[PDB]
């Protein structure tokens, strides 16, 4: 997250963070028990799925093991087009005060609304600087229209432009996968930006979750 604060302490319990051993990967957000939403391009052969603490590698954090992961079968490694991937934890998660399910949409945010998204990735860059807190920035939602004046071809239907005017608050590397939350509701995953971060105009991508309800819904039933 470039140029944001750490968020309010228990403010986040359903967000997690998708690990390569225990090196940050990307982030998450809980679904249920035994899920967690997360972005396609983070796909890996397995993780470790930290929970429970805003503090990345709280030694008392809850952590499990997730072997199985399934991307949206339009993901493109190449677009980035239905950027998001369910990711089945091995053992059910401990639901507490601190490790909630979050609450998915029933309905699209329209143009304009405030939105927070959350992360864990770099507040820095090119050169990184990686948070032991997480961070937070406030931003808005930019419609199709006005969106694909700055990223033309590059946008796709299901992805949601969202940042500040002429500011820096964004997404970084190490956020995808992350929460983008607005009036209560999960609006979005983080997908993409541009390179080096944080360029004023340049709003952030995410993958636009009140289209994908359906797909969400039924594939953890499939895996029972
Ligand atoms: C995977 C996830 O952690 C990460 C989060 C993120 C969000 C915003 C900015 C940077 C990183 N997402 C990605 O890394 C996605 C998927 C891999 C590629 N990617 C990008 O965001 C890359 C870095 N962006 C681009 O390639 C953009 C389209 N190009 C440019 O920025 C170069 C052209 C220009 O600068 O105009």
């Amino acid at each position: 997250i470039i140029d944001g604060a750490p968020c309010a302490r228990g403010s986040h319990p359903w967000q997690v963070a998708l690990l390569s051993g225990n090196q940050l990967h990307c982030g998450g957000v809980l679904v249920n028990e035994r899920w967690v939403l997360t972005a396609a391009h983070c796909k890996m052969n397995e993780y470790t799925v930290h929970l429970g603490s805003d503090t990345l590698g709280d030694r008392r954090a809850q952590r499990i093991k997730a072997s199985k992961s399934f991307r949206h079968p339009g993901y493109s490694t190449q677009t980035h087009v239905n950027d998001l991937m369910l990711v089945k934890l091995n053992s059910q998660a401990r639901l507490s005060s601190m490790v909630k399910k979050v609450r998915l949409p029933s309905r699209c945010e329209p143009p304009g609304t405030t939105c927070t998204v959350s992360g864990w990735g770099t507040t820095t860059s090119p050169d990184v600087t990686f948070p032991s807190d997480l961070m937070c920035v406030d931003v808005k939602l930019i419609s199709p229209q006005d969106c694909t004046k700055v990223y033309k071809d590059l946008l796709e239907n299901s992805m949601l432009c969202a940042g500040i005017p002429d500011s820096k608050k964004n997404a970084c590397n190490g956020d995808s996968g992350g929460p983008l939350v607005c009036r209560g509701t999960l609006q979005g995953l983080v997908s993409w930006g541009t390179f080096p971060c944080g360029q004023p105009n340049d709003p952030g991508v995410y993958t636009q979750v009140c289209k994908f309800t359906k797909w969400i819904n039924d594939t953890m039933k499939k895996h029972r």
